[PDB]
């Protein structure tokens, strides 16, 4: 996987911060993977909207708008972490301002309403497999979705099909070439990621990412990343704890991402 010493530097990591630690990296410039448990089945949370956000992409390329379309937004839809859905309470947003709203700013309410709209969590999945994506799972909504519980398969998907099903939607041809630039577009205007995978790559390198949360601390990215005279990278990096209230640990999924792009 490059020595293996990057697999040691990640067995030393994982070890040290006392957590289950997933890693995917696809480099594109030779088709290398970098793989640390990337075949285990890790709680996706957030990074799961990047799936919704997708499939209603999809849909419109036979829908011409679509993402024009208006959604009513309601007092008791507040799950709540939902920043921008409540400036629109009693109002409605488009899919393009609730996909922007679910990838930018992790907004709860966002994603539920994306996954309403594609015909809830068995049509998202659906949506992955048509991409090939066999291994990904939507089961419920938000909020219930971020349980993360040990051994629980619900909502859970592996690094090595995230970052494959991630590399097929922002670089590959699994949308339209418009659907895949907007798609792009949002994760890099993502708010939520400066801690997590950014926190370890070279200032200077574009990241396009999408953080994700939830019980037993589990922490979360998936990013597609262009370094400066480079071949873009996407790299995918789970990590989750064993107690239930385990505090956030994005500083590993940072150093994660040290330790992989680290010869790059
Ligand atoms: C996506 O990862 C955002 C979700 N965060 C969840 C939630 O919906 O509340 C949690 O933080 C659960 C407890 O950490």
């Amino acid at each position: 996987p490059l020595t293996a010493d990057v697999q040691q530097k990640l067995a030393e990591l994982e070890r040290q911060s006392g957590g289950r630690l997933g890693v995917a990296l696809i480099n594109t410039a030779d088709n290398s993977q970098i793989l640390y448990r990337a075949d285990e089945r890790f709680a996706m949370c957030s990074t799961s909207k990047v799936m919704a956000a997708a499939a209603v992409l999809k849909k419109s390329e036979s829908e011409p708008n679509l993402l024009n379309q208006r959604v009513e937004i309601k007092k008791s839809d507040l799950v709540n972490y939902n920043p921008i859905a409540e400036k629109h309470v009693n109002g409605t947003m488009s899919l393009a301002e609730l996909s922007a709203a679910a990838l930018q700013y992790s907004d709860n309410v966002a994603m539920n309403k994306l996954i309403a709209h594609v015909g809830g969590p068995a049509s998202v999945t659906a949506f992955a497999r048509q991409l090939g994506d066999e291994t990904f799972r939507l089961d419920r909504t938000e909020p219930t979705l971020n349980t993360a519980i040990p051994g629980d398969p619900r909502d859970t998907t592996s690094p090595r099909a995230m970052a494959q099903t991630l590399r097929n939607l922002t670089l590959g041809k699994a949308l339209g070439d418009s659907q895949r630039a907007q798609l792009v577009t949002w994760m890099k205007g993502n708010t939520t990621g400066a801690a997590s995978i950014q926190a370890g790559l070279p200032a200077s390198w574009v990241v396009g990412d999408k953080t994700g949360s939830g019980g037993y601390g589990t922490t979360n990215d998936i990013a597609v990343i262009w370094p400066k005279d480079r071949a873009p990278l996407i790299l995918v990096t789970y990590f989750t704890q064993p107690q239930p209230k385990a505090e956030s640990r994005r500083d590993v999924l940072a150093s994660a991402a040290k330790i992989v792009t680290d010869g790059l």
